[PDB]
């Protein structure tokens, strides 16, 4: 059990770094890795990694939570703030066991938007033991030579004491890479669906059958292994501020508009979301060069600032 | 960590009983509840519970898992050996979240055999980290005041070091009942897919959501609190020839369509294993069937199931 993500994420990483149980190589990738192993975080909002030889990029963070939460599958979306991502597109333009936005909001397994029906569940039986969102799906391992195989079982939501809490069930997890952004978009989900029920914030599990170093990450997890608070997301339903969120997101990456740190302030928006769109504003700037903007910077949650200082020294250290 | 089950049942009964983390009532039945909880077993053969005030009933445990391994989701077999479970038959004749059998082999997302699958996988790439059967299904969570939804996401195997590891990811599970024939099925399913590969039985995971004890199960619980011959091995090799012989015999069995002595069991073209399982068979037709009790099938009995007759069934072979 751990206060704060970040604790339990280095713990983990020395323990399989430091103790392996196997050394394998699934799928022909040489790793260190441990079965069957989890934790429990008592505040799964401070869901974010500080550790400056890390280098977490929050923009991406919030990119992959709101592409799921768009339900879409399509490739340009993310690859945009992650290039590499692309390697696990078999067709240059959506991607598969990666993409949880379509697991979530219309499972291929009859088109189900399971969130719809998890608070549905959670209003009619509070404490429900059933509020499960399924990732993984039965076809997935049917045909040979699939790159993008989901790694996510499932999602769980329990009303325990007037808090939501959260329970992510996983086959697999990149310890060093992966875990920092499942569990930021897991507790970020779980966070979402508790303001929409109207409940404060409860325990989130991690449970993976295997986690696991990549031999070809050990230089850069040592040297993160040698080596402010995250702001709460508004009470309520956020649906109509994420959705305006995305109208920003794609012109923005698109570079077809630009916000100016007054424009910004003026976006009809809760602060939280004005962040949002901020970062990625900033991101904007990097992409495609344009003048990084001291103030935008300043205006910034002290989190979001240093993630940004760190990870783009150049434009915003 | 434990050696065999016994003692991480027996443990975790403890700890939801006396040190529960919320009390609460899904669907109106009051429980006491502890979340994310679980347990490794490093021998899993070993799956059997033998507390005589448990009363731990064999005979239900193969039934089960045996009904898993035939892919059916029909209820009459299964509620001949545990005639409470027709409570979550919404039809009067099949099992919708508690047949994991059609889940396995032929789920209802596309009709896929998983269990091909996982093996197809393990052959191709033994390291693999995506050898996983999906039990749970979307569509469960849209059927209206649906009294059956799957409470086991999935099981994963993973050869380690020429052994096989199994991991259940349940949503829930029932510690005082359902813990104890859910772990025996899902370390047979284990044992019966490691002997097919021709490997060696790694450790066992369990990892639960919600696990609890209800409130009309307290009593039970604590007289089995208050309160060995080992568990037998299943044979070499590929199993499947034998589970379809013992599945006919099950069926002819359960239905009374045939019965069998002491010696002709004995006589069975069948590995010592599977004869006792249709042995056990016979044994219960004897006592749902009014039969006369046949005490010398008992005595050829291993003692784990002798001991779970006995106490199951004391006027029959106590
Ligand atoms: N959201 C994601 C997607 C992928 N992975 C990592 C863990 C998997 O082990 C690996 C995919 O490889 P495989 O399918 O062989 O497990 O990617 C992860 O940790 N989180
Ligand atoms: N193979 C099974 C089937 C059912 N249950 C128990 C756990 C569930 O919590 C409960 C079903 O109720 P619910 O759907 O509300 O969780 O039955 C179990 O432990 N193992």
């Amino acid at each position: 059990t751990f206060g704060t993500f970040q604790d339990a994420y280095l713990s983990q990483l020395r323990d399989i770094y430091h103790s392996p149980e196997f050394r394998n190589a699934p799928r022909g990738q040489a790793s260190r890795e441990r079965i069957g192993a989890g934790f429990r975080l008592l505040d799964p909002v401070q869901r974010h990694i500080s550790v400056p030889a890390r280098r977490a990029n929050v923009v991406f963070n919030f990119a992959e939570a709101l592409w799921y939460l768009s339900g879409s599958d399509r490739l340009d979306f993310i690859q945009y703030y992650a290039p590499g991502i692309a390697a696990y597109s078999a067709d240059g333009r959506t991607l598969r066991g990666t993409a949880y936005g379509p697991r979530i909001f219309r499972h291929p397994a009859g088109g189900v938007n399971q969130w719809e029906n998890v608070v549905k569940t959670l209003t009619d039986d509070p404490d429900s033991k059933r509020a499960v969102i399924q990732i993984f799906d039965p076809r997935e391992l049917a045909v040979a030579d699939n790159i993008d195989v989901a790694c996510t079982l499932a999602l769980q939501f329990l009303i325990r004491d007037g808090l939501l809490c959260g329970i992510g069930y996983m086959r697999a997890n990149d310890a060093f890479r992966g875990a920092v952004s499942d569990v930021f978009s897991f507790t970020f989900l779980q966070e979402f669906t508790a303001r929409y029920l109207g409940l404060g914030i409860g325990t989130y599990h991690h449970v993976v059958g295997s986690v696991h170093i990549y031999d070809s990450d050990a230089r850069w997890a040592e040297r993160v292994l040698d080596a402010p608070g995250f702001p709460a997301m508004p009470d309520g339903d956020n649906w109509p501020h994420v959705r305006r969120v995305l109208e920003w997101e794609e012109r923005l990456r698109t570079n077809a508009a630009r916000l100016s740190a007054d424009a910004l302030d003026a976006l009809d928006l809760p602060a939280y979301w004005k962040h949002v769109v901020a970062l990625f504003e900033a991101h904007r700037q990097v992409r495609h060069e344009d003048t990084p903007d001291r103030a935008l910077l300043a205006a910034l949650p002290e989190v979001y600032r240093q993630s940004l200082a760190v990870k783009w020294p150049g434009h915003f250290g």
